[PDB]
């Protein structure tokens, strides 16, 4: 009673981006008032906190593109 | 009774971007005002705790293009 | 009973990023006001804690790109 | 009861940007105030605080590219 | 035909301020950001211009107190 | 025909501040940004121009009191 | 046609201030950003011209008290 698996995922994917240009791009905020009163903090296992923040991206790239791919072949017998 | 595996992941991807310019970018924040008043933090395992921040990224890639791939055969008897 | 396995990923990938120019980039802050009280800190295990921080990136690459592969065979007879 | 395993990771990758110019990039950041009162700290095991900065990075590379990549044949009887 | 003038002022004026104490007084600003784009100017006769500016007094006087008085006698035969 | 004239302005003035005490004042300001783009500026006569500034005075009398007095008598027969 | 002119002030002012005392007074500023560009400037007769400054003064008097008095007999027959 043989198991028999194969597997052959064929990926001639592509992602792409023309662009002329990107010129003006202003980012000009006026300034924040923030105030954050905690008493305690506990975390645990897999945090991201941020708290009590004041901030400003500006991420401008030359065509952004991301591609994801998971495969997984579990098994059990 | 043979268990045969065959794991054959043929990947031509291709991920791209042409750009002419990017030219002008300004980021001119005005100032900010944060507060933040915590008694006790007990942080365990894994964490990032960014706390009582005030801050500015001006992140101009060339085209930032990105591909990610996991392959992943657990295999229990 | 043979347990026969075969792992064979083959990648021709490719992530690519033309570009003409990156030209002007202002990046042009003006100043902060961060305060931040704390009474106790216990971190444990793995911490990554950017407390109380006022701060400026500028980070202009000439493309930035990025490719990530994780491949991983675990067994258990 | 024969275990045969055959792990042949091929990777004929690249990662790759020209760029004409990079040019102008000004960071020109106006100064901070931080403030940080802690009483105690106790860090243990693997951590990182960066706790009370002000600072300014102007990362400019020539193209920043980056590849990475982890294999892993763990097997247990 | 004589012409008599007696000008007699008489001025027993007092400005006066007891206090107790002052004690605390913060002043705390948070960055500005200030843009000024004359091409000419032309100030003549009296002039006080404060173009462009970005400041902060903290004037705690221990009681501030004033007093003016002008007296004129013009005549004209 | 006589022009009798007699002025005698009596002043008996006072000005008077009592404290017990200025204590703590904080003046603790936030970093600033000023940009000023003039072409030409002709002044002339009497002028005070505080042109493209950033400053912070932090005056502090023990007691800052002032009295001011002008008598003038113009006489043309 | 006599002319008889007689000016008798008479000043018998105070000013005056007692303090216990003026005690913590922090001026602590952080860090200027200024740009000025003129092409041009010419001033003449009476002028006074502060352009382009980044300053800090922190005038604490023992009591500054300040009397002005102008008198003035213009006579033109």
């Amino acid at each position: 009673g043989s198991v028999q698996i194969v597997y052959k995922p064929v990926d001639l994917s592509k992602v792409t981006s023309k662009c002329g240009s990107l010129g003006n791009i202003h980012h000009k905020p006026g300034g924040g008032q923030v105030e954050v009163k905690s008493e305690k903090l506990d975390f645990k296992d897999r945090v991201q906190s941020k708290i009590g923040s004041l901030d400003n991206i500006t991420h401008v790239p030359g065509g952004g593109n991301k591609k994801i791919e998971t495969h997984k072949l579990t098994f059990r017998e």
